[PDB]
């Protein structure tokens, strides 16, 4: 699924993302459309290491969802990287939870380091009523 910006940006609201770990909803819209332009099915493999980036917020297998196929992986979400693929991103948020309680927060993902860190992010959430 390919969600439309406020549509997002009210799902995240609701499932608790605003504020989650002091990181504001339009910090989280910033880096899902970056990193996946808001697509729930997106994947990306990394040849490099093996390791393969899964859904709306692009989580790596190495780390935090398990494949199956990764070398060193930890699954710290504890949840199969397919849960990452659905339509439904109760998951997706679970575990994006997961990856900002370590203490790098959101700068864990390079895309929000490269398009939100130090930038004007409130575009993102605007006109949504969130």
């Amino acid at each position: 699924k390919v969600f439309e910006r406020c549509e997002l940006a009210r799902t995240l609201k609701r499932l608790g993302m605003d504020g989650y770990r002091g990181i504001s909803l339009a910090n989280w819209m910033c880096l899902a459309k970056w990193a996946s332009g808001y697509n729930t099915r997106a994947t990306n493999y990394n040849a490099g290491d093996r390791s393969t980036d899964y859904g709306i917020f692009q989580i790596n297998s190495r780390y935090w969802c398990n494949d199956g196929k990764t070398p060193g992986a930890v699954n710290a979400c504890h949840l199969s990287c397919s849960a990452l693929l659905q339509d439904n991103i109760a998951d997706a948020v679970a575990c994006a939870k997961r990856v900002v309680r370590d203490p790098q927060g959101i700068r864990a993902w390079v895309a929000w380091r490269n398009r939100c860190q130090n930038r004007d992010v409130r575009q993102y959430v605007q006109g949504c009523g969130v």
